[PDB]
């Protein structure tokens, strides 16, 4: 029956995040790039619950940028004694740069702060600073807590970590399933048979590819739109193929030299293609198989979007002039060529075969 998210805390250190994580767990039970992350799961009455917290800054970078899991949700924790503090805006910008689409907010350590008009000023000044990254503050859940005081069995707080789960359970959503999107399939393979026409291989990322189904050939080249008179495995012929089947498909009117790798097949208009976006890159250690040198905007190395990659020319902005081995930045890009992205999409960057950063986009120019 029970549906699953992820979510994870996050915000500034000692705020309490691995406190709550552990309160939350504690009350509801009684109810290469490497990445330092706590994985807990548990459950409401509703749902099943995927839950990252981070030791380090770092983590909380790489963790959302190259993910692993994806947040359909955050749990901002913020102390109520200090206030948001930098790395609460930076986990806010964050978010919002890789497209965190929830928030909820736990007020920790109330236990340390009597008036109520001094909680109100830092639940204003929460709010506000959420707003200033178009998440809405206004309409965001706010509990006041103590995570503290909830893992001692306190009754008052115990139920705060309640009302905060009841939060979490209503405010965030569960995620459309990928079966109910607009179908998308990047090609890996083309082949031309004579007898047939020609089929494109790959894995349906999304939604279901029907015989008799029209579809867009989005990026690369011009978008073109055929139909599609086959679905294949090994030695079956299928009438349909879903997310997550490895399937060739049969295209109807399409020379082997009109289709190639990295290239999607698409519902017709679901996606566009693209040259130039800004996106936030993680730019690897020397330590994680990365460079050992900074590099300048000129830098010009390969993006790997699906199942190809294109060379980009690489931009940063304002005020920022070199990026370091191990940094994080909101950097634009305009490759050689188009290929179909949205918002969220992930990608890496390497060169000679080395990645050297991951990334998302952030925002399509
Ligand atoms: N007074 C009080 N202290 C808390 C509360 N939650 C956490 N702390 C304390 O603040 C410190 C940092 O908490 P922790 O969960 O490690 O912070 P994190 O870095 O955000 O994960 C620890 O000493 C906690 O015991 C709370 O609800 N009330
Ligand atoms: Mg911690």
């Amino acid at each position: 029956t029970k549906p699953h998210v992820n979510i994870g805390t996050i915000g500034h250190v000692d705020h309490g995040k691995t406190t709550l994580t552990a309160a939350i767990t504690k009350v509801l039970a009684e109810k290469g790039i490497t990445i330092n992350t706590a994985h807990v799961e548990y459950e409401t009455e509703n749902r099943h619950y995927a839950h990252v917290d981070c030791p380090g800054h770092a983590d909380y970078v790489k963790n959302m940028i190259t993910g692993a899991a994806q947040m359909d949700g955050a749990i901002l924790v913020v102390s109520a004694a200090d206030g948001p503090m930098p790395q609460t805006r930076e986990h806010i910008l964050l978010a919002r740069q890789v497209g965190v689409p929830y928030i909820v907010v736990f007020l920790n350590k109330c236990d340390m702060v009597d008036d109520e008009e001094l909680l109100e000023l830092v639940e204003m000044e929460v709010r506000e600073l959420l707003s200033e990254y178009d998440f809405p503050g206004d309409d965001i859940p706010i509990i006041r807590g103590s995570a503290l005081k909830a893992l001692e069995g306190d009754e008052e707080w115990v139920e705060k970590i309640m009302e905060l789960m009841d939060a979490v359970d209503s405010y965030i959503p569960e995620p459309e399933r990928d079966i109910d999107k607009p179908f998308l399939m990047p090609i890996e393979d083309v082949f031309s048979i004579t007898g047939r026409g020609t089929v494109v291989t790959g894995r349906v990322e999304r939604g279901i590819v029907k015989v008799g189904d029209e579809v867009e050939i989005v990026g690369l080249r011009d978008t073109r739109k055929t139909v599609v008179t086959g679905v294949e495995m090994f030695r079956k012929l299928l009438d349909e193929g879903q997310a997550g089947d490895n399937v060739g498909v049969l295209l109807r009117g399409i020379k082997r030299e009109d289709v190639e790798r990295g290239q999607v097949l698409a519902k017709p208009g679901s996606i566009k293609p693209h040259t130039k976006f800004k996106a936030e890159v993680y730019v690897l250690t020397k330590e994680e198989g990365g460079r050992h040198t900074p590099f300048f905007n000129g830098y010009r190395p390969q993006f790997y979007f699906r199942t190809t990659d294109v060379t980009g020319v690489i931009t940063l902005p304002e005020g920022v002039e070199m990026v370091m081995p191990g940094d994080n930045v909101t950097m634009t890009v305009e490759l050689i060529h188009p290929i179909a992205m949205e918002e969220g999409l992930r990608f890496a960057i390497r060169e000679g075969g080395r990645t050297v950063g991951a990334g998302v986009v952030s925002e399509i120019i």
